[PDB]
C-alpha cells in the first residue's frame, strides 16, 4: 500500500476524523505534508522535550511509550496501536515539557505533522478542532482522576 | 589534542587507572582510536542493547544514568559524573541485556572505545584488568543486596 493510504487508514482509526465525512478528510489528507519515522522491532527510543511538538501518530504498529519525570522515574505507561497518537496534550506545551521514551512491539512506523500545518487544518476544519482538543481534554481529566489516586 | 586531554583526565579519575604507571596510562592511550558522542544539555537519549558493547567513559558533565526493564520500569537511577564507566557490566554481556537511558544535566561528552580494542588492552595491563573485574564484580554485588533488599 502506498504511504498514504497508510496515513489514512490511522486517521479513520483515530480520534481525529470523528465526524469528518471521507470527501474532507481525504482532501484533507491529500494536501498534508507529512515525515516518516520508523522504529525497529524491540528498540527504545527517547524524545526530548524540545522535539515533541510535532503531532506523531502511529501508522504502523504498536509502541510502548512512556513520560519521564525529572528525578528520573518512568510514569503514564500506555501501549498504542495503529490510530493512536503520540503525546497530544504536549504538542502546544510551552513549560514543565517531560521527555517520552519509545519501546517498539514490532516494526512501527509513525508519521510527523508539523506544528503549524496542524494549527492550520484545525482552523480548516473545526471538526478536528473540537476533537482534538477534547482528546487532550480527556488526557487531563484522566491525569487528574490519577492524581487523585496517588494522594493521602 | 585537548580531547584527548579530557580523555586522559577521564580515565586517571576513573577507577580503570588504579595502580598502573602513569606512563603507562599514556601509552594506552595514545595507541587507542575512540568515538566521541556529544550530548546536549536537558534532552534524553536511549542506548539500545547490543549498542552496549562498547567501553563509555563519562568525559565531560554529568549524566543520569538508568535501566529499563521489559515491563517498563526504570530501575537503578545513577548520576555519573567524568571519570564514571556506563553500564560497565554490559559490555562483555550476551543475554539479558536492558537497554539504557541518559539524561544530560549539562552539555556532556562519553569517550567510546570498541569492544575488542579494550579486551587486548586489557591483555597488554593485568592492572587495568583486575580493575575493570572489580568493577564489574562490586556492581553484581550491589546488585546482590539491592535484591535482598528487595525481596520477601
Amino acid at each position: 500500500d502506498p504511504e498514504f493510504d497508510l496515513l489514512l487508514k490511522a486517521w479513520k482509526s483515530s480520534g481525529l476524523s470523528v465526524g469528518m465525512k471521507d470527501d474532507e478528510l481525504l482532501a484533507l489528507l491529500e494536501s498534508c505534508s507529512y515525515r516518516v519515522e520508523r522504529l525497529k522491532a524491540e528498540e527504545l527510543y527517547a524524545i526530548g522535550g524540545d522535539k515533541l511538538q510535532d503531532l506523531r501518530i502511529v501508522g504502523v504498529g504498536e509502541i510502548r511509550a512512556e513520560m519521564v519525570g525529572p528525578s528520573g522515574k518512568q510514569i503514564l505507561i500506555d501501549t498504542l496501536a495503529v490510530g493512536r497518537i503520540l503525546a497530544p496534550a504536549l504538542l502546544f506545551a510551552s513549560e514543565n515539557i517531560l521527555p517520552v521514551t519509545l519501546f517498539a512491539n514490532e516494526d512501527s512506523v509513525l508519521f510527523r505533522i508539523g506544528k503549524e500545518e496542524f494549527k492550520g487544518m484545525m482552523h480548516k476544519y473545526p471538526t478536528l478542532m473540537e476533537n482534538f482538543i477534547g482528546m487532550i481534554s480527556d488526557i487531563s481529566a484522566f491525569l487528574m482522576k490519577k492524581i487523585h489516586q496517588l494522594s493521602l
